[PDB]
């Protein structure tokens, strides 16, 4: 499409200031003496005086900063047991399972579950005998 | 045409003088004032706020290169979706569109008219009931 | 090693126990119905 | 080993029956006394 | 990790100096005679 003149409407704003940027000197003239003031030795140390308070400040409070770099390390120390403990019961709940588990203890669920339901259905068997013999 | 040149030997071009010995006591500059030296830094400062908007042309002559080259691609784009039909036409993937188009309508038709047929039939069986 | 028995692995028999109390507490209210 | 399989095994294993059979006792002299209430 | 960037904002203030601190002599001008008045005996004595 024919769009995009962006690059276009600054065409008669960009050859101007190549008209009147060099073909001065018959239109003008070269006098009267301009002063110029450009900035002695206090405007050299305000330069560099806030620039040395930023970091005269920035510095100075280095002490707080590395205060919490070295009150996490002895954050670290005091939760380190606590992580060692937590790794630790990490390994034996498979270390455990070789041990005793694939073993004695599917031996104790079928003996202390199926076992003592065998007794209850024998209660309940009973204690329907007892609501016959009473209601007899 | 996109480069990013760098941003810092642009910025002291903007604070660079090579100072040359112009002589004093010559016609080049006949009173010395300090005017002509206003001339020739503003003049030569305003050559790098020419440069700046040749780089917007650059940018927006790349954008139309980029906004034609797809027209030009969406041109072609029939010519790709033309044999990419014909690879859907002479595979077995008809039986998308034989199929979903059968059997579906074919049999909703039929039994919708059998349905409001029978339902019709038994209106009039009603009804005659309610005559007679 | 006494938490790892106290867990999980234990709470089949510890819901066990707890659904057996249950039963048995069904039972004292079905001799009240 | 002998904590893991020691520990794991005797204390536990003792507790879950002498509850159990501690109940089932208790259970059925409530079911003696309930009788005798019936009666 | 990616941490203690204190070393590191230091840095945008740390060029700055080093920029201009020697690159001064066409910016200024060394004229105006400033007065310098240090200390005499009675702060000696002091």
């Amino acid at each position: 499409e024919n769009d995009f003149k962006y690059f276009d409407d600054i065409r008669p704003f960009l050859d101007e200031i190549y008209k009147t940027r060099e073909r001065y000197t018959p239109f003008y003239d070269d006098r009267a003496d301009y002063n110029t003031n450009s900035k002695s030795y206090y405007d050299y140390i305000s330069r560099l005086s806030k620039l040395i308070e930023v970091l005269a400040r920035r510095i100075w409070d280095y002490d707080n900063e590395l205060k919490k770099r070295f009150k996490n390390w002895d954050d670290l120390m005091k939760a380190f047991p606590e992580q060692a403990k937590d790794l630790f019961r990490g390994w034996l709940n498979d270390g455990t399972i070789d041990s005793i588990i694939h073993d004695e203890f599917k031996k104790y669920s079928a003996g202390l579950t199926s076992a003592f339901a065998l007794f209850k259905v024998t209660e309940m068997k009973q204690m329907n005998d007892f609501k016959s013999e009473v209601k007899d």
